[PDB]
DNA sequence: AGTGATCAGTGGTTCCGGAACCACTGATCACT
DNA sequence: AGTGATCAGTGGTTCCGGAACCACTGATCACT
């Protein structure tokens, strides 16, 4: 069977019909802005997603016409759990497993001693009787109480035992045991309590281990780890401007001290002698929205002082296996668990019973390092990890989750991932795929695309060049006859990517020394100005650490003499040769409808500008700002230059229709007669970056910002194409643009973080291209990048590992790729071989 | 393959293990509160449903160890759309290809005058020039202006076509064309208009066929149907209430009349001269929640006095097909509307276009029928189907869909079905199977359960004897050796319904006439009393019409003086001999915590009181109150009668925990001291009914509750089952006996809406011998059921039909089973000659 | 000349709680 | 004797909108 779309023409889709296998791994490829996403993602999964949820209890529908074969399809990308009480245990479903494991075995301790705690059985004493006392002993069985008084004989059996359990049903579980004749006392509990001082330990059960129970979670942070500590932030006294009787209270007891209208000594004003700013906006926190009104001003939110940011009650704290409270545990890397849980021997009469459990555990633990997440550990907050590494986590879920019947969409699943992992991570996505669903991938990086069972090729192109099935079939088939597409050309080698063969030398260097944020450690790097740098490294290596969360604020406060958070270290030198820094993240672009490619990128404020130039729009008052259609004006008034006006129906969502004034041009009819070159405003966001680059030669400014998103491979997108229908790849590519097209001091740095994420092969050329060009002119680039063919690249390169999470944070090796690929501690040496 | 459930224990589920096949019709069945709902609905369906949602973008876990091969599940039952908004044809997608339908064919007539549009190409006016005139004639081409001035030659062909398309140009797609010799002149038009009055017709396309489309849409009433009108259920002035000043100027104005402080002429407050009370709480609702206030209390919603109820503007309404506008299309049942596509015969130039469309509507068109809806109209109001009726619905749209993959779990499809369409709803089962599906239907249906691809029976019984499976496998297996199960031997025949062999005969008559409700032809009943009546009849016949929204609102009134809305009808007769009537109809159990079968069906009144006679509590002060844990003084007051707390926790869901005071018994240690034969309160909460009524054999009050309890088959409950625990079929069964326990008059009419839902051959059996026992006492018993072994009991039947929907309201049949069993003009005979 | 650091105005996101309404319990009144 | 027709108190359901917050456009100022 397979699944079967007809009539497909979301976004730029060209009304295409193609039939994918089901139960394979199919991987989707092209050209960023070919429009595979908008199949994959705003066809195949839109739908399937649609199809199931309106089928249950409901409270857009995907342009294509029909589609056979669909399931229930779910999405994995970059997707944070936002809340402060998840862990990569419990998102995994991993740390319940641990609940119960810690129920079943291991033992509690006392909860402030630390001594193993004990009780016993009526039988376990029942026999301890026998052995410290001789048969014919005479014993009083007591209640802490005369319950029986008999002699100890093995005939008396029964006799003992009914009293001895008397004696703890009276005694609350206490009973005790007199040798009458020696005069030696025994006393005995059916339940937990310590030896040196006499303490009864809590009901044994999951629902202790568990920081989201009332019986697991700690006292004064219910679990969370942490509490909200207000925070020196305050200082007139801005929380006390809801009511100035407030300060003048203070500025009276102010001038008592001999003070007007800041001089030493604002410690009182702060705590008091009567009461300070910081314990009063501290007690309406207490005493009490407003209590969002404090949260987000006056407040840090700072580690919990008990339980030490460890979530749980002192209690469940105390129960350990092997010597480790089940915090501990979650804190080894998922690697080090493993190995716990198997240098781990119980007794036959515990492996009796944790069996299986501690099979299961296993099983899911393997899944995170078969992902290549064996570096992070359980206790790891869902809220601090990147999006590559949640979207490996869902991944590892739904593979451990078992479901299946349903097709997976995933995007770009080697985001954050090391050429090294690659092996791995295909081998669960087959792994997923042999439960029996569906596996589609929209992917760029060739090992994947070999292993794909079944490929399907989306262009020529970007935009109206795009939409077309261009391949369709196995890899061996795409490598037999690749003249077919682009891909298939960067496959059999007809296009490739050039090893620039002259290695740059710096003119300068930037030394960061004594970096210790995170798992870095503490290292001294020494970056080369005004050539190309990589830094690269294994996931959890500690790249943005360093390049991020570092490097970059601090240039930015030493540049700006701003005051940003940054990590841990000693001292930065030679920052003087730089005098500007340009940064490029991940993140995404705000998306608003009032936004295009020509507003975003500010070309279309030159082109503006030259609609004002115009004779016309001279004899006229017009200036720039009649032809902004987010200015009153010149724009239709009537959709207030959306194009579009906003029908209220009862009962029913609203409706967006076109603008009947303006016909969805969104300008009234007088400025759409100013003309250049013969076209007006609104014809000029109709064309592309390549028509428009063509239209425009002759002014200089406008042909610029052109160029660049010409280079970048956007020639294709219309500049006023908005900013909602953006894809990924573009969007990037454009908040890439927005950048470089502001002239270079010639020494500025730019920071890019994974600038490949959703490019083909194809703009990843026109991308290191491009950069090339940029360091040319004097200037620094640094890149994080997994990307071998941005690597080769470099001028130098600083490897990080050798391992990710605590395993890493050391520089293993620099140099050129050359000087890196013969180093054999290092992973990216070991790939950058087999490109150099 | 195949699922698996492995360590289900959800309710009373005994940690079962069931290997289910994968893609089959499989049939779980069981006596009503074994549980096999509790594990189709709360295991099965909850889990796919669960794993799925939480692979979303998130914003309980059923207690199950694991499940394999687990899909995605959908549940389908008994849900009505709520929304004003959906008809028949929009909730199966049906409607959007008929609004593409009428688009792509079908002609425009004139919006007021009816006459038939005409427009012409200017093809098709080169050409009436070519016959209208001479070739040879010379002729002026205008524009309603001078275009061209020519000679009528084949060889000025373009020239003419040329300047005829400028002509339209200008002339705004009008162009005139002057017979210069003959002074003849011909206006024609690019475009749709009216030769009558010459007025253009919108923009035909599906948007203007849509009522919930601003351009489709009626303009008084947004495509609705009604509109709010105000209604004299306002009479002080019951909406002026909210200021007095308005109560008083409207009494000076009385008192300028001459009247203080009702009197005839209160047309005047009601309208006014000034302003009356009805036109300006009608204008306080466009003038303006508290716009909410109004329609709640003050307005009935009214026709739409424009559209008629159509909700289509006046130019959809003007789009016919073969004499049919779109409304009037979806006004045919559904197999009008079938045929009516057939017996079209369209220009094979149209039957090119329409072609593959008119196929795709009429398979799905055909899924309605083949699920016996065939009755229905898509205008038909989602609203107001019954619960059946949207379960078959759901069927067909999902069945139509295509969806594959999940699991689908139904909960008695033939709810609402004769037995004459239960052939045709096996075969619609089978084919969403045929998808590629799991389809699991919890029914009790012989029929159904013979063609069951695999069947699993949970017992033995009810409560604690149930989850268990007592057999799973083929038909052919179960009915081999049936010594297994209940439904094993209901099969086999080992168990069966008794036919009582003498009929009874009324003691007088009831006689409604005139019934006119719905589509009822008018009809004249007459009701046997003392006797067991059933109304039957195929779906949509009018069961529910008659017996429900008729003959009871009457009766209602005619006994209880009250203002019932009731079906049109002239007249009762005969109603003096009965003087009570009982109704229980299919309507769901209000389920708070607060309530368990003991306090519903009230004996647990009895109960209290019998508990507050204790000498013990006659001794203190206590009274029958002392022992509710609903009321303050002997329930538990830190669980407030609960048994469990709620413990508030930060950014997590509240979660309940036992009452540490109570252990939850929910009453304070106090009241737990007095004990009757031994027990506490708590106690006799925890026994079954079966345990309660050998306890309580020497209470007669309280022992005959029980006994009813123990008639229907729920002998096997716990007193203190909470109310939302509480099962479908034991729900019902409650609600029913909580009636069939009020001592009767030996003339009350007893009113029963399909009592054997949710009912195992079994329930059903204890169920007509408890209405035997009813009638012998002289009472009167209507039942409205399609099931055959309640109805070989009647004394009387009286079968509506012949068919459904507005082929139905009449009386085909009456008479006891045996002269209906011979009466070839009635289904219901035909079927029940089977079972006599 | 081109910038960055601003500000107003505007759109997207997201992250929650109440009011009203209806059902059940368990009492009394007004009775058969 | 047991009812139904009440009423208060309480729980379940359900059916919605704003405020705050953050991003982008496109202007001016203060400059290189
Ligand atoms: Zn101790
Ligand atoms: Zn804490
Ligand atoms: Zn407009
Ligand atoms: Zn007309
Ligand atoms: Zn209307
Ligand atoms: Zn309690």
């Amino acid at each position: 069977n397979e699944i079967v779309v007809k009539g497909a023409r979301v976004h730029n889709l060209k009304n295409i019909t193609v039939r994918i296998p089901k139960n394979r791994l199919v991987v989707i490829t092209g050209v960023s802005g070919s429009g595979k996403s908008s199949l994959a993602m705003d066809t195949i999964y839109a739908e399937g997603q649609r199809r199931y949820l309106e089928s249950l209890s409901t409270y857009k529908k995907p342009d294509v016409d029909e589609i056979e074969g669909l399931s229930p399809a779910i999405a994995i990308d970059q997707k944070t759990s936002h809340n402060p009480r998840s862990t990569v245990g419990t998102v995994t479903e991993i740390y319940d497993y641990l609940r119960v494991l810690y129920a079943r075995i291991g033992k509690a301790h006392c909860p402030e001693c630390g001594r193993p705690l004990e009780k016993k059985s009526i039988d376990e004493i029942l026999q301890d009787l026998f052995n410290s006392f001789k048969e014919g002993s005479r014993i009083y069985i007591l209640a802490p109480l005369v319950v029986d008084r008999l002699i100890l004989e093995t005939r008396n059996e029964h006799r003992i035992l009914d009293s001895l359990e008397l004696a703890m049903r009276e005694g609350k579980g206490f009973v005790e045991i007199r040798n009458v004749d020696t005069g030696e006392s025994k006393i005995f509990s059916e339940n937990l309590m310590c030896p040196v001082c006499g303490i009864g330990f809590p009901e044994i059960t999951p629902k202790l281990f568990s920081f989201n129970s009332p019986y697991g979670a700690c006292p004064n942070c219910h679990g969370l780890g942490f509490t909200f500590e207000v925070d020196p932030s305050l200082v007139a006294i801005i929380p006390y401007r809801w009511d100035r009787r407030l300060s003048r209270w203070v500025a009276r007891e102010i001038e008592k001290r001999g003070v007007s209208p800041p001089e030493d000594v604002k410690e009182f004003i702060l705590y008091g002698d009567f009461e300070g700013v910081v314990p009063k906006v501290q007690r309406w926190h207490r005493e009490t929205e407003m209590k969002e009104w404090l949260e987000k001003n006056f407040i840090v939110q700072r580690t919990c002082s008990v339980c030490g940011g460890r979530r749980l009650n002192r209690e469940a704290l105390s129960v350990k296996i092997n010597g480790l409270n089940i915090h501990e545990f979650t804190e080894l890397s998922i690697s080090e668990e493993l190995e716990f849980l198997k240098n781990l021997n119980l007794t036959e009469r515990e492996r009796e019973i944790v069996g299986e459990l501690l099979k299961e555990i296993e099983k899911r633990l393997e899944f995170l390092v078969d992902v290549g997440l064996e570096y992070l550990t359980l206790s790891r907050s869902a809220t601090t990890l990147s999006g590559g590494e949640s979207q490996r986590i869902r991944l590892a879920t739904q593979i451990g989750s078992g479901l299946t019947g349903v097709i997976y969409v995933l995007d770009e699943p080697t985001i954050g991932l090391h050429p090294r992992d690659t092996e791995r991570l295909i081998k669960t996505l087959k792994k997923l795929r042999d439960l029996g669903n569906t596996v589609i991938v929209v992917e760029h990086d060739e090992e994947v695309i070999r292993n794909a069972d079944h490929i399907i090729d989306i262009g020529p192109g970007g935009g109206t060049n795009g939409g077309r099935v261009v391949f369709q079939g196995t890899v061996d088939e795409l490598l037999k006859n690749p003249d077919s597409s682009l891909t298939g050309e960067y496959l059999s080698g007809k296009r490739k990517i050039t090893v620039n063969k002259t290695r740059r030398l710096p003119y300068a260097s930037l030394k960061i020394k004594g970096v210790r944020h995170n798992n870095l450690k503490n290292i001294d790097v020494e970056i080369p100005l005004g050539v190309f740098v990589c830094v690269t490294g294994v996931s959890g290596s500690g790249k943005s650490s360093l390049v991020m969360e570092t490097l970059y604020p601090a240039l930015m406060n030493l540049l700006h003499k701003t005051k940003l958070p940054a990590g841990e270290f000693d001292s930065i030198e030679g920052h003087e040769n730089i005098d500007k820094m340009i940064a490029i993240d991940q993140s995404p672009i705000g998306r608003t409808p009032r936004s295009n490619p020509a507003t975003y990128t500010k070309v279309f404020d030159e082109i503006r500008s030259l609609f004002a130039m115009t004779p016309a729009a001279k004899a006229r008052g017009y200036n720039k700002s009649r032809f902004s259609f987010n200015l009153k004006g010149g724009r239709c008034e009537a959709c207030q230059g959306q194009g579009y006006v906003k029908i209220e129906m009862l009962f029913l969502p609203d409706v967006y229709v076109e603008c009947d004034v303006c016909k969805g041009k969104r300008y009234n009819r007088e400025t759409l007669e100013i003309t250049y070159k013969g076209k007006n405003i609104s014809d000029i966001l109709d064309m592309t970056v390549d028509e428009a680059l063509e239209f425009f030669k002759n002014i200089p400014s406008i042909k610029r910002t052109l160029q660049v998103l010409h280079d970048v491979g956007l020639g294709y997108v219309k500049l006023g194409q908005p900013a909602t229908t953006l894809s990924g790849g573009e969007a990037q590519r454009i908040k890439l643009a927005s950048e470089l097209r502001k002239r270079d001091t010639g020494r500025t740095l730019y920071i890019l973080d994974e600038p490949t994420v959703g490019l083909h092969f194809e703009d990843v050329r026109k991308l290191v291209e491009v950069l090339h060009r940029l360091v040319d002119r004097g200037n620094t680039v640094i890149v994080i990048e997994h990307n071998l063919d941005v690597i080769k690249n470099a001028d130098h390169i600083i490897d990080l590992g050798p391992e990710g999470g605590k395993e890493g944070g050391y520089i293993v090796a620099t140099g050129t790729p050359e000087e890196i690929a013969k180093n054999p501690h290092s992973y990216t040496g070991r790939f950058l071989k087999n490109v150099l």
